[PDB]
């Protein structure tokens, strides 16, 4: 990010920061919990909605001193009132615009929403697990405010959960009680917490909806995968991304020796002096190096994050992956409920920065072998059979004379969202009976209504919908401004909130009362469809033959003679 945005971004910050005094009124309230009393205050939005807001309500212990890399505890219970006016603060994390570690360790708390906390029906209960690769992100409402959705008559949630190493170390000796997926557990504890508290706001314990993007619909996915979670929520939405994308997870025992030593330590490779080692490290020297972990071998091998969900070990009360994502899909609870998803027109668009910057990358679209799936390539991607599957990938998406940056961030949509999509449906249609899922396209393009990605991916200026985009039309967050009620991105505002409403409500996402949906048909996807059809939101919303298709059945043309793997 250039100097100059990130002074822009200072700038708003300020603004934001007295925006949202305006925008608190005099009048707060107070409601139970299972743990004790909170308080919360009534906002104002810049449309004038009203809602409540209650912030920092712990939904675990704070993972400090013996329980860091600990699966989360309950919570202890409080007599009086817990002001709940204010957020707390977020888990530690590099800032993805200033560069600097921030955020705290005491970072286990969930934001509850709604227009009226005694309403004269219980509520369909949305909760967002927000994104950020399980390293960033928070449910600050700078980036996440619940000002769209509280103009309808819903109870809006969203979680915060623990990131990065502090999340996600992994150790193999059961004596130390560290198998990881801490930040998956904390999810556990948040969703359990939900149901059993829910009410108290509104909410409807019998109709919950758990929805993020990115890694935050891999966490969802992963939410309707584990066993700890069967029977807590009625419907998902997945908006780019699933439990079985490359990205999704890893295996990352052996890198606390990693981090260890990066932080200074000198002895052994035994998880228990490693353990000791980072159980007394600073929590902003761990993260800061987090970036440093991965080892030659592993960035060869094309690992994206040193610390993220991953298969556990061995078997704790707690654990949330006893096998591989994609084994775990054949007997998951979710797979049993009303399930939507989707990605946007061109979530490659993403990759712009680091192309301008690396632009020696567009030269992996020469032969395509560094893109071919692992299960199916040889160590060295040299033999014949992993140069003829690399030259399928090459065919989809090299259009031209010549690889262009374009055709490299075509080619990543599909890889890290397309594809796994495909292969989620395919192999879900083998473990479900009948429980429909519903796609969606999101292809609305505006540069008058954005939000922080934009920044982060130096998109100024760049046409085309890129991964993260729909976010604008969920979340109000500081980068936003009042849009005319007549004007294109109102109207998308209104459109996906109602549509994601909907879809809590009744597990269809189908209304006649969303404007500009009268004449849709929005069949769910059949095991027998082999053209998946989807509604696409632009300007107006029509049902369509996925665009993508064509070349997602390229992808799936390399598992011809390697059927048992797809």
């Amino acid at each position: 990010v250039s100097l100059m945005e990130k002074l822009k971004w200072k700038i708003k910050c300020i603004e934001n920061k007295f925006l949202n005094y305006r925008l608190t009124t005099n009048e707060t309230v107070v409601a139970e919990t299972e743990y004790g009393k909170v308080k919360g205050v009534k906002r104002l939005t810049v449309y004038d909605d009203s809602y409540y807001s209650f912030e920092g309500i712990p939904y675990a212990q704070p993972p400090v001193g013996e329980l860091r890399f600990k699966a989360p505890q309950r919570p202890t219970p409080w007599d009086g009132v817990r002001d709940c006016c204010n957020h707390k603060d977020k888990s530690v994390q590099v800032d993805f615009i200033a560069g600097k570690v921030c955020g705290s360790e005491d970072c286990l708390y969930l934001s509850v929403y709604t227009n009226n906390l005694n309403p004269e029906t219980k509520r369909p209960v949305l909760v967002y697990i927000h994104g950020g690769d399980f390293i960033i992100g928070e449910n600050h409402r700078d980036m996440y405010g619940p000002d769209y959705f509280i103009k309808k008559d819903v109870v809006l949630i969203n979680i915060q959960y623990r990131l990065g190493a502090l999340g996600f170390l992994s150790l193999n000796s059961e004596d130390l009680n560290v198998p990881g997926n801490a930040g998956l557990k904390d999810q556990v504890m948040a969703l359990r917490w939900i149901k059993n508290n829910c009410a108290n706001f509104g909410g409807n314990p019998d109709n919950i909806t758990v929805f993020g993007e990115s890694a935050g619909a891999a966490s969802t996915h992963y939410m309707m995968l584990t066993e700890q979670t069967r029977g807590l929520f009625h419907r998902g939405i997945l908006m780019s991304g699933n439990a079985i994308c490359p990205w999704a997870n890893t295996q990352c025992q052996h890198r606390a020796f990693a981090l260890a030593k990066l932080a200074g330590y000198k002895g052994e490779d035994n998880d228990k002096d490693v353990l000791e080692f980072l159980m007394k490290a600073k929590p902003q020297d761990l993260i800061k190096l987090e970036e440093k972990v991965l080892t030659l071998e592993e960035r060869t091998n094309m690992v994206v994050f040193p610390f993220g969900p991953t298969v556990e070990p061995y078997q704790t009360a707690d654990c949330v992956l006893p096998k591989h994502p994609r084994e775990m899909v054949k007997t998951a609870w979710g797979n049993s409920i009303p399930t939507m998803m989707g990605n946007t027109s061109y979530e490659g668009l993403f990759f712009t920065s680091i192309l301008k910057q690396m632009p020696m990358l567009v030269k992996e679209l020469e032969t395509c072998v560094n893109f071919v799936p692992s299960e199916l390539a040889d160590a060295e991607r040299t033999a014949p059979e992993t140069l003829e599957m690399g030259a399928k990938i090459k065919k989809a998406h090299v259009t031209g004379e010549t690889p262009t940056a374009d055709n490299f961030m075509d080619l990543c949509s599909h890889i890290y969202f397309w594809f796994p999509m495909h292969r989620l449906l395919q192999l879900r249609f083998n473990h479900t009976s009948g429980t429909p899922v519903y796609l969606y396209r999101f292809d609305f393009d505006s540069e008058d209504l954005i939000n922080p990605y934009r920044i982060m991916r130096s998109g100024r200026g760049v046409k085309g919908v890129s991964h993260a985009d729909e976010l604008s039309y969920f979340f109000w967050n500081q980068l936003a401004k009042r849009m005319p009620k007549e004007s294109r991105e109102y109207k998308t505002i209104e459109r996906m909130t109602g549509i994601w409403i909907q879809f809590a409500t009744t597990g269809n996402p189908y209304s006649n009362e969303i404007e500009g949906m009268e004449n849709v048909s929005w069949d769910p996807i059949k095991k027998s469809d082999e053209v998946y059809k989807c509604l696409n939101i632009s300007d107006e919303l029509k049902m369509i033959d996925v665009p993508e298709m064509d070349k997602i059945k390229q992808w799936e043309s390399m598992f011809e003679k390697h059927r048992d793997l797809f």
